[PDB]
C-alpha cells in the first residue's frame, strides 16, 4: 500500500515499449540525408 516508493517502479514498468526501439533507427536516418542538402547551397553563393 505505497503511493510513491512504487511509482518510481511505474516509470521502469512503463518506461515506454512500441515500435521505439526499431523506430528510433528510422528517424535517424532521415537526419543525415538533410545534411547534404547544403552542397546545393553553393549554387546559392553565400
Amino acid at each position: 500500500g505505497v503511493i510513491d516508493t512504487s511509482a518510481v517502479e511505474s516509470a521502469i514498468t512503463d518506461g515506454q515499449g512500441d515500435m521505439k526501439a526499431i523506430g528510433g533507427y528510422i528517424v535517424g536516418a532521415l537526419v543525415i540525408l538533410a545534411v547534404a542538402g547544403l552542397i546545393y547551397s553553393m549554387l546559392r553563393k553565400a
